[PDB]
């Protein structure tokens, strides 16, 4: 209950929120039903429209007028944005040439560049190219500022996820808002497009950007503005507040457009209506850029244009039913669409069984549209698990698809076109990042980037200390004229054992066996320099990774590969090995196939042991320096130590051996060699982040041997690809994975076949970021290279998402 009876008689757009009840005059009034009697009388005043014309200059003030042509209008701040060019033969920011901004060329008075963030709903990156000739502002912005090609979204690929993922630098997954749509359990509450609900601050977790500016002494304006204050007036306001005196004025501003997103819903995103919606958005920001000029901000303000998803061709008829699968269809609650969550429709029931509901899901149609997954085996690069509002049971949906319960649900609500909601490594849900000021760089393109990275950016603009965030802060330094942040090194926390030959075989009793015994004195200087680390700058060609943790490790050195093996999981962190073009992959001979030798470098404590496996019926192993890829009879032995054996399901194994005997060399061949790191990693929380040993729930039956939840490799190469990996002078490039440990390949429809026609898929879907492994490792990569730490960064950050053009 308000008493709407106050005035908005001077506080229109006011900054501050006024308290219950006393009346409100801000945007978020309406939503509230809050607004003083005379708000829109007073604040949305329209009339004579957003244009200067020549027979209004010098007017007399009209008060009742939606914007002025007066001669005060300057000094009071609210001109229509064109009043310059009409009444004083000024021009259109976007007719003038493209200079270079060195400086910001600020007014008396301004402390910092204003920093205002223009995002435009449904903005699909291709619009950029597609769309050019009738977004000539938005087109300007882009060749004289900085841009990326596109910018990824956060999964999933929806409004709100995204917006405040802009806002908190952080996933999804850790600032709470995980869908347009969302189930809270313990509020027992629903979160949904049109509602009150989405207003209460308990959804919203973060701190977001206005709250870190807020904490630190800097102003904003308003983020969220209210659907029916039209864009001119939004402008218009913005360009007010940019009016008000120093010790008032914010210095962080928002516009949002609910187009093109709007109609590409109704029309599809290259439907012939969008050509209208693109010329309505640029010329805001034409309004906006002239206004600015007006004000003589134009080379003050730093802008960012971006968006939060693009669009995808999705129609009624391209809908899989889950009652076509199901027979039990009306025991479930579906969170439909572009993704599915399943759960429960009745928390009272232990007769629910999400195992039932996954198998009827899977392979069960040749041609199916979906994928169910369990949350904790989505790919890692999604970060879309830790969370109690997201489902147990999720869909992953085929672009260009939908999915629902039963048919009533689309036709007792064909409507659209368009939609959005996919995996964000999919090309037609990206989106756009143009950055145009002072502070960003001159007609400069960079590589697209996650945006997860702007909340860092947009800090360092605002001279901020970001909160805690999910991006990697100076990976986007290269965006930037000036930098404020200027990135180190994390310390290594603990420093690795260079344990010697310490054991006689007879010490140890893992009920291992192998074949190995054959007597050159000459060899015998030459192996044990191989033991020593003679080969370790061929196979280690990045530094040792950084352990960011207490624990106890050692390195092991052998002629073909380098790792460093953990007291703690008694396996390695991680094993290095550099695979040149020329090499030759062998077979594991016969004498070999069950070979598993003790390492006389590390105790019989601190060791596997082969009866464990024998023991574990479900449980095999595997190596992570591959005995296929041995650079001599000889050195293969290496390859059998026990202290390089992984516990890997069967399974699993058909995948790993595919990987280790075709693709390393496939990779090698095709990128001039390769340097690859692979490891374990333990996430059984599915935070996304190392596991400590007392998190562990699975270990190989009888022993203290812990089952990794997943494998990683980083797969390394020189960027220039006329150099070999091993001595190259320049850039790198980059590709990663993490593989989901699974005693299962039901993932895989087609796991039947011969793995040349499933693994590289299944691989391709779990892509990584090196960042991701680091933050699952505790690890640090690259530690020592010829490459500026920025750049590094930048290159931590990458994922490879083999996505067409
Ligand atoms: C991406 O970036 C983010 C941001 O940096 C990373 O997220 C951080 O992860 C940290 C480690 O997991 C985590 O630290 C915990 O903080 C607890 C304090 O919690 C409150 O205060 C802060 C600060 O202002 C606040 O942000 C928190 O935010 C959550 O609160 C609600 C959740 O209901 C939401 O509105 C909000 O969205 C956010 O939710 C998300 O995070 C929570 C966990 O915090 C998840 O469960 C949700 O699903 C959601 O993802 C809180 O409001 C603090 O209490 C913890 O301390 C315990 O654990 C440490 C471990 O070492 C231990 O030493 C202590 O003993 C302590 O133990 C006691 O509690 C245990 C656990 O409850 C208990 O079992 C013990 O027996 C003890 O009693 C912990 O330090 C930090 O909160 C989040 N921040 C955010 C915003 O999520 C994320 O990791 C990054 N991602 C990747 C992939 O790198
Ligand atoms: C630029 C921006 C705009 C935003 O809100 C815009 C908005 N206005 N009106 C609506 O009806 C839809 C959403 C937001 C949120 C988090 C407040 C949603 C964040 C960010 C960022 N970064
Ligand atoms: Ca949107
Ligand atoms: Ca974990
Ligand atoms: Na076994
Ligand atoms: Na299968
Ligand atoms: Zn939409």
């Amino acid at each position: 209950w308000t008493a709407t009876s106050g005035s908005c008689k001077g506080r229109c757009f006011e900054l501050q929120e006024v308290g219950p009840p006393d009346c409100r005059c801000d945007n978020l009034c309406k939503s509230y039903s809050s607004c003083c009697h005379d708000f829109d009388e007073l604040c949305l005043k329209t009339a004579r429209g957003w244009e200067c014309t020549k027979d209004r200059c010098g007017e007399v003030r009209n008060e009742e007028n939606a914007c002025h042509c007066s001669e005060d209008c300057l000094s009071r701040g609210d001109c229509c944005t064109n009043y310059q060019v009409v009444c004083k033969g000024e021009s259109h920011w976007v007719d003038d040439d493209c200079e270079e901004i060195k400086v910001p060329e600020c007014p008396a008075g301004f402390v910092r560049p204003p920093l205002i963030i223009f995002s435009v709903d449904g903005f699909r990156a291709s619009y950029m190219k597609k769309g050019s000739k009738v977004m000539p502002n938005i087109e300007k912005l882009r060749s004289c500022g900085t841009h990326a090609p596109y910018m990824r979204p956060v999964y999933p690929t929806k409004t709100f996820p995204n917006l405040y993922t802009l806002a908190t630098g952080l996933y999804p997954e850790s600032h709470g808002i995980v869908g347009n749509s969302m189930y809270d359990p313990v509020f027992d509450a629903s979160f949904h497009l049109r509602g009150r609900e989405k207003f209460n601050h308990r959804w919203w977790g973060g701190q977001p950007l206005w709250i870190t500016a807020t904490k630190q002494g800097v102003r904003a304006g308003t983020f969220f503005w209210s659907v029916s204050i039209p864009h001119e007036r939004r402008i218009l306001t913005i360009l007010q507040w940019l009016s008000l005196p120093d010790n008032e004025r914010p210095s962080v501003y928002a516009f949002y457009s609910e187009q093109p997103d709007f109609s590409g819903h109704k029309y599809g995103p290259f439907g012939p209506e969008m050509t209208n919606p693109l010329r309505e958005i640029d010329k805001t920001v034409g309004q906006l850029m002239d206004g600015l000029k007006q004000l003589r901000l134009h080379r003050c303000v730093n802008v960012i244009f971006v968006g939060d998803h693009g669009m995808e061709d999705v129609t009624c008829d391209r809908t899989e039913f889950l009652s076509n699968y199901l027979t039990n269809v009306d025991d479930i609650t579906l969170v439909p669409g572009t993704l599915g969550r399943i759960r429960a429709k009745s928390i009272n029931n232990s007769k629910y069984d999400p195992k039932t509901i996954i198998a009827a899901l899977t392979c069960k149609k040749p041609d199916q549209h979906f994928k169910p997954y369990m949350k904790q085996h989505l790919p890692k690069r999604l970060h879309y698990a830790n969370n109690r509002r997201i489902e147990d049971i999720h869909l992953l949906v085929d672009r260009r698809w939908h999915v629902a319960r039963k048919p009533l649900d689309v036709y007792k609500k064909c409507f659209f076109q368009g939609d959005h909601g996919f995996d964000n490594k999919v090309n037609s849900m990206q989106t756009v990042f143009v950055g145009y000021g002072p502070t960003f760089k001159y007609r400069t393109k960079v590589p697209p980037f996650e945006n997860i990275e702007l909340y860092n950016v947009m800090c360092d603009l605002l001279g901020l200390k970001p909160a805690p965030n999910n991006g990697t802060h100076g990976s986007l330094n290269h965006l930037l004229r000036t930098n404020t942040f200027r990135p180190t090194m994390p310390d290594e926390v603990s420093r690795p054992n260079y344990p010697g030959i310490m054991y006689l075989q007879s010490e140890f009793d893992l009920g291992c066996t192998c074949d190995d015994k054959v007597e050159n004195k000459l060899e015998e200087l030459n192996k044990r320099l191989h033991t020593k680390g003679s080969t370790k700058e061929r196979h280690l060609l990045y530094g040792r990774p950084a352990v960011l943790y207490r624990t106890s490790y050692d390195i092991l050195y052998h002629t073909d590969f380098e790792s460093g093996y953990s007291e703690i999981f008694l396996m390695p962190l991680w094993t290095s090995y550099t695979i040149s073009k020329q090499a030759e992959v062998s077979s594991i001979p016969e004498h070999l196939t069950n070979c598993v030798r003790p390492d006389v470098r590390v105790s019989p404590g601190f060791s596997q042991n082969c009866l464990a496996y024998k023991n574990d019926k479900q449980m095999s192993y595997g190596f992570l320096f591959p005995p296929y890829l041995s650079s001599s009879p000889e050195a293969k032995y290496d390859a059998f130590l026990v202290t390089n054996m992984v516990p890997m399901y069967p399974a699993f194994k058909r995948v790993w051996a595919y990987f280790q005997r075709v693709l390393v060399k496939k990779y090698a061949s095709e990128r001039n060699g390769v340097n690859v790191i692979s490891g374990p990693i333990f996430d059984y929380n599915y935070d996304g982040l190392r596991d400590t040993e007392d998190e562990i729930k699975q270990y190989v039956e009888g022993s203290s041997i812990p089952v990794p939840t997943h494998y990683y490799s980083i797969i390394t190469s020189c960027l220039d690809f006329t150099q070999p990996a091993d001595k190259c002078d320049g850039p790198l490039s980059v590709s990663s994975f993490i593989l989901p440990h699974r005693p299962d390949n039901d993932e895989s429809c087609n796991s039947s076949e011969d793995e040349s026609k499933w693994v590289e898929e299944l691989m391709k879907m779990h892509t990584a970021r090196v960042r991701d492994i680091e933050h699952l490792t505790g690890l640090d990569f690259y530690r020592k290279t010829s490459r500026s730490y920025s750049e590094i960064l930048t290159l931590k950050t990458y994922l490879h998402t083999y996505e067409s053009e």
